[PDB]
């Protein structure tokens, strides 16, 4: 078996092996990159996004989202505030101020400690969720904007034909935005590319043992636990490393620069933050593989985790049982 300690992987394509995005994902999986949960993608020296980020500050944050956490250091939940929208050029204004601003560090193991030490008596604000893409229409590999869709997997695979479209979103961090344990949407794998700007920190448990962070979670989460059997689909609650370790969690961590795209595996619970002003595109995706954990993935009936039209006819297809309880939470 290819890395049987779950390691996180990272790859360096050629320009050559740039060109087939399917094929490269199948490449990576027969190294054994999907067992970490997570794979960093270097994009070779000659490719670009776009030709410049010079005039995206009139791009509008409709609903920016302030992160409020509660609980204690290494085990909190986090609720999004809304506030007034701003643009892209308000909010980087925002985050460069002293009372956003990354604070001085030696390094990202320095900066990783005082996010831990410091994450829950801070609320920064997140531009999270923004339909869009800032890849050039001509940028050909690896343009999220331009990837086949999962309505067009399912039906290579399934012969079913079903509604709903499949776009990416942008995110706008800053220093301290968090992003809480989750899987993606009925397991799905997701693509994330950090168009520009500071760094994002990875926490990811391999999916052989997702397992074992949901236990973790129920006992750290116990009233949220009772309420909901997927309550980590809400994308709430945090759990440090000192936690994991602490209680035998199997994790690695990884951080993600401008210029770099980090895969995600079906159910690869990830978690993580990011270290100043950025601005990250993500989209989920599938290829055959994840037709089997589609299957199985978990979902929210409380009502909470209250997702997209796409996602209703995944459900439809490949959760009958579950489709009627599964639409009354999410109608
Ligand atoms: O970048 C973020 O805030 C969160 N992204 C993801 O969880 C992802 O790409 O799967
Ligand atoms: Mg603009
Ligand atoms: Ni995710
Ligand atoms: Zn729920």
């Amino acid at each position: 078996a290819q890395n049987p300690n779950c390691n996180i992987m990272i790859f360096h394509p050629t320009k050559e092996e740039f060109n087939d995005f399917d094929k490269y994902i199948a490449y990576m999986e027969s190294q054994g990159a999907h067992r970490a949960g997570l794979a960093k993608i270097i994009p070779p020296k000659e490719w670009k996004a776009r030709e410049t980020y010079d005039n995206i500050s009139e791009i509008l944050i409709a609903t920016p989202l302030q992160q409020v956490a509660s609980g204690r250091a290494g085990v909190f939940t986090q609720y999004h505030k809304k506030k007034k929208a701003m643009t892209v050029g308000e909010y980087r204004h925002l985050a460069n101020s002293k009372k956003y601003q990354t604070p001085p560090h030696q390094n990202f193991e320095d900066l990783e400690r005082k996010y831990w030490k410091n994450r829950i008596y801070n609320s920064p604000i997140y531009g999270a969720d923004i339909s869009g893409s800032l890849f050039d229409e001509n940028t050909k590999q690896w343009n999220l904007g331009h990837l086949g869709t999962i309505q067009d997997l399912l039906e290579k695979e399934c012969g079913v034909v079903i509604e709903g479209v499949n776009t990416p979103y942008l995110y706008f961090g800053m220093w301290k935005t968090t992003f809480a344990w989750h899987t993606e949407d009925m397991d799905l794998y997701s693509i994330n590319y950090l168009h520009l700007g500071e760094p994002k920190t990875w926490y990811v448990v391999p999916p052989e043992h997702g397992q074992r962070l949901e236990r973790l979670a129920r006992e750290l989460f116990p009233g949220s636990s009772r309420g909901c059997g997927a309550f980590l689909r809400h994308k709430v609650a945090l759990i440090s490393p000192t936690v994991l370790k602490e209680n035998g969690i199997p994790f690695n961590r990884i951080t993600q620069e401008a210029g770099e795209f980090m895969v995600t595996f079906p159910y690869g619970y990830h978690a993580g933050f990011n270290h100043g002003f950025n601005c990250a595109e993500a989209i989920n995706f599938a290829t055959p593989r994840w037709i089997d954990y589609g299957k199985m993935a978990s979902q929210c009936s409380c009502g909470e985790a209250r997702v997209t039209f796409s996602m209703d006819a995944f459900v439809r297809i490949l959760q009958p049982e579950r489709y009627d309880l599964w639409k009354r939470g999410q109608d």
